[PDB]
């Protein structure tokens, strides 16, 4: 029925850093092509790009961009997606088993982000590829001219460098799925390498290193210790990639799995921790969640389209549509990276468009469109920029079907220092259950209460509305707020 909470201003964790509300987008089924990317189309601008997307991009307010992989950058060339488009050659794509037609490339999504509003984040193949490309694509990308690789990118119509500041060294590469599978030795050494080189190049750049698939890859988190002894004084970032499935149609126990992200993160900064103390560093490797989300829906669709159908062009890959259960988990996902945002830096959604996406265009040729899931993410990334405080939390609790001791109340404040505005984010997972939140804020007037519910927990959203969008509800006496928060909704109460 109750629960306690209590928000203290002399109390951080840490500041957030904006590209924790990161994404990702990969040249995957109909990401680029017949999603962002579409030229003879009416809503597009001139560069081909839909600009209803770029809105919803801007909307959802996503500082940095994962680009281009994923599966798909182990094999990837990246001089096949440059220069003139005649000439640009139709490629295998190993990954996803789909033809790569290159039209849109490194130079093409640089101005997509530009009009988004975002900076690239840069993958670079060592899956088949090596050091020496990896150096080319960074010359290319970061070197101002006078140089062969800076001067290709000054003759294909690009004369400012893109100064592209963090790159991923490769994808994750331990899974017997992926083209160019290493032992967390052989990464570990060609990451340490790789990332020696790039940073002679341009030493203001940061770099991340490849963790596990998943945690429950048996080499995690050995792997993550491998690598970062190998590479540590030349990388930044250890990168996460958890994603979460309710086939077992489980809905108390699918809003209990942020409590395993939680531990996931805890076990990924140990094993920082533990390599540091071996290294007697006085640096902090810090944690890049560079894939997270919901993902399940589309399973069985994507074991038809393959085998099928081999080498198709765009073929309607991972599109998940989302429930409104799933915006909840996706709302507790990010309030557990907020919990850890001292250690993680870097964030992002998998992905930002038609696959598993909070955004999705029809099928040849629109609408446009907002998932459950986006709304969740636009008021986490738009009331969440400043200061994170501790949780001080007394919440009722419950079991599940494999969980024990789950709190009702999954909550966080941060404080935003410059706006005089403090923004409750707050989840309840029961779900069954109203419970009232009696916020002793110690600080420290109401504002509004933003309210995200729904009756029907597999309701979704489609191209005709939006069954799912943020009620401005609800529902401050002296230093005390209270909030009837209903049975599981996500909820973002406003003080100033
Ligand atoms: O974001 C999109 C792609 O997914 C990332 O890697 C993981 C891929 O997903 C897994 O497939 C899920 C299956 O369900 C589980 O039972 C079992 O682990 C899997 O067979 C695979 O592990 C990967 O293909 C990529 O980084 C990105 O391209």
């Amino acid at each position: 029925k109750k629960a306690r909470m209590t928000v203290d201003k002399d109390y951080k964790i840490a500041e957030i850093d904006k590209r924790i509300y990161g994404s990702f987008v990969e040249h995957l089924g109909r990401a680029v092509y017949d999603g962002l990317y579409q030229p003879g189309n009416s809503k597009s601008d001139e560069d081909g790009f839909r600009k209803d997307v770029i809105e919803l991009v801007k909307e959802l307010n996503v500082p940095i961009i994962r680009y281009p992989g994923g599966n798909f950058v182990s094999n990837y060339f990246w001089e096949d997606g440059v220069g003139p488009v005649e000439d640009r050659p139709r490629r295998l794509d190993l990954a996803w088993k789909s033809i790569e037609p290159n039209q849109v490339g490194i130079n093409e999504f640089a101005k997509w982000c530009k009009k988004v509003n975002a900076e690239i984040m840069m993958a670079v193949n060592l899956g088949t590829r090596g050091i020496s490309d990896a150096c080319n694509l960074l010359e290319y990308c970061n070197h101002p001219g006078g140089s062969k690789y800076s001067d290709m990118r000054i003759k294909h119509g690009v004369k400012e460098p893109h100064n592209i500041k963090v790159w991923c060294l490769g994808n994750a590469m331990d899974g017997p799925w992926q083209v160019g599978h290493k032992t967390m030795d052989e990464y570990g050494r060609i990451a340490e390498e790789t990332a020696r080189a790039m940073k002679m190049i341009d030493p203001s750049i940061e770099l991340v290193a490849c963790g596990s698939s998943s945690k429950d890859m048996p080499t995690f988190p050995q792997w993550e210790a491998t690598v970062l002894d190998y590479a540590y004084d030349y990388v930044d970032y250890i990168s996460l990639h958890q994603y979460y499935g309710n086939k077992e149609n489980d809905t108390a126990d699918f809003l209990a799995k942020s409590d395993d992200l939680d531990d996931f993160i805890r076990s990924v900064i140990a094993t920082c921790d533990y390599i540091k103390a071996k290294k007697r560093s006085k640096k902090d490797i810090y944690l890049s969640f560079d894939e997270w989300n919901v993902w399940y829906h589309s399973n069985n669709e994507d074991a038809n389209i393959m085998q099928n159908e081999p080498w198709r062009i765009a073929p309607p890959l991972l599109e998940d549509i989302y429930t409104f259960e799933d915006a909840l988990l996706v709302g507790l996902m990010l309030i557990t990276l907020m919990k850890h945002a001292d250690r993680i830096k870097i964030a992002c959604l998998a992905q930002l468009i038609n696959v598993i996406a909070p955004i999705v265009t029809e099928r040849n040729g629109g609408a446009a469109w907002r998932q459950t899931i986006f709304y969740p993410f636009m008021h986490a990334s738009k009331y969440g920029r400043g200061i994170v405080l501790q949780p001080v939390i007394n919440s009722p609790l419950h079991d599940t079907s494999k969980h024990e001791d789950v709190t009702d109340i999954e909550s966080v404040a941060i404080y935003n220092e410059e706006k005089e505005e403090v923004t409750i984010f707050a989840v309840n997972r029961n779900i069954h259950e109203d419970i009232v939140l009696v916020s002793d804020v110690r600080g420290m007037r109401l504002l509004e209460h933003i309210v995200l519910e729904h009756q029907d927990l597999k309701i979704r959203n489609s191209v005709n509305g939006e069954e799912v969008y943020p009620k401005n509800s609800d529902k401050f006496d002296d230093g005390i707020l209270t909030s009837m928060l209903r049975r599981a909704s996500w909820n973002v109460i406003r003080i100033g």
